[PDB]
């Protein structure tokens, strides 16, 4: 199926004439891929010449409890990271359970790509783009069932002040569809941005039942396009969540919110503000701001922020099907759904 419960639509690698590869390190997912690029001839494809599976057995804990010891050594060491550029045969690299990556997946210009169950933290490089996962110019990627994380933490004396560590989702270019669910994003400070500058705007983007827990900003930073945003747990958000920038249309429904400051607002253009359709979340009105410690702060120059708890606009109607469950049911039963190792579960009523 190529069903995501999002604006992305692809089975990825699981097609017709499918070749199953095990990746056991970094190295192997890129040697892999490259052979994935030869016809029967030994010529290379445009676009590659079958679809992969790739099973990711590798285990990098060391580097990542180390890093971990000494973050600060992180921003200024070489990135690490496998770009997927130019394949659109289908591909999809899923880690194996007890698999662990400190390396990024770079996509660019490329289509179909699903990334499942890979536990990628602390990257190094973060003054050099070490995103956990960026998506460039690709639509039809789903990253799902990932758990991304690093420390929510600002080293001194880094390259603008903001650069420890770079992305977890970072999402640019022509990635016209793309869906982010099922992830345990935790201790990142920028998140992940859908759109790189005032000029690159567009792209529907689906972020859907992720559970997002001690986190600084960008949920995404939106630039124009549209962004449904159902069901996931936000909490220990501590500079701002969704913030709906360039005249961008946000869809906001069935999250649970909690100890978060600024969680849905319009700041750092002082222009062109975006706007939102809130429905169906823990808070329906500015008295349950205190009740799950919602927080607002004002910017420098002219913004807006949901203080008044109201829908500012308006969302064309969604394409694809979903079912979102009650705020409730995220509050209470999400954490085991998303992450790595939960097996691909997903959170239905029924569970509830
Ligand atoms: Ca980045």
């Amino acid at each position: 199926a190529t069903d995501t419960g999002g604006y992305a639509a692809t089975a990825g690698g699981n097609v017709t004439g499918a070749v199953s590869k095990t990746a056991t390190s970094m190295q192997d997912i890129v040697n892999i891929i490259d052979a994935a690029r030869l016809d029967a001839n030994g010529k290379k494809v445009k676009g590659g010449a079958y679809p992969l599976v790739i099973t990711y057995t590798g285990n990098e804990d060391s580097l990542i409890n180390a890093a971990a010891a000494n973050i600060c050594g992180q921003w200024s060491k070489d990135p690490r990271g496998v770009e997927i550029k130019e394949f659109t045969k289908g591909i999809t690299i899923i880690g194996a359970n007890g698999s662990s990556a400190n390396f990024g997946i770079w996509i660019k210009k490329s289509s179909d790509v699903v990334v499942q169950n890979m536990r990628i933290g602390y990257l190094p490089g973060g003054a050099k783009d070490g995103d956990m996962i960026r998506v460039d110019d690709s639509p039809n990627v789903w990253v799902d069932h990932n758990e991304l994380f690093a420390a929510n933490h600002e080293c001194d004396g880094t390259p603008d002040n903001d650069t420890t560590f770079e992305s977890a989702v970072d999402i640019k270019g022509a990635s016209n569809t793309v869906t982010v669910s099922y992830n345990y994003i935790h201790g990142v400070k920028k998140v992940g941005l859908d759109g790189s500058s005032s000029s690159d705007t567009g792209r529907n983007i689906t972020y859907h039942h992720n559970y997002y827990n001690d986190v600084n900003a960008r949920l995404p930073l939106q630039r124009g396009g549209l962004v449904h945003a159902y069901n996931n747990l936000y909490t220990n958000i501590t500079g701002s969540g969704l913030n709906v920038r360039q005249n961008g249309q946000a869809l906001i429904e069935n999250n649970w919110f909690e100890k978060a400051i600024n969680p849905v607002t319009s700041r750092y253009d002082g222009k062109n503000f975006g706007t939102w359709v809130l429905k169906g979340n823990n808070i329906t009105k500015p008295a349950d701001f205190s009740t799950y410690s919602i927080t607002w702060t004002a910017d420098t120059k002219p913004y807006v922020n949901a203080d008044s708890w109201t829908s500012t606009g308006t969302f064309p109607t969604v394409a694809y099907n979903y079912s979102p469950v009650s705020a409730q049911c995220v509050k209470d039963k999400l954490p085991g759904y998303a992450g790595v190792g939960k097996n691909l579960a997903t959170l239905t009523s029924t569970a509830c």
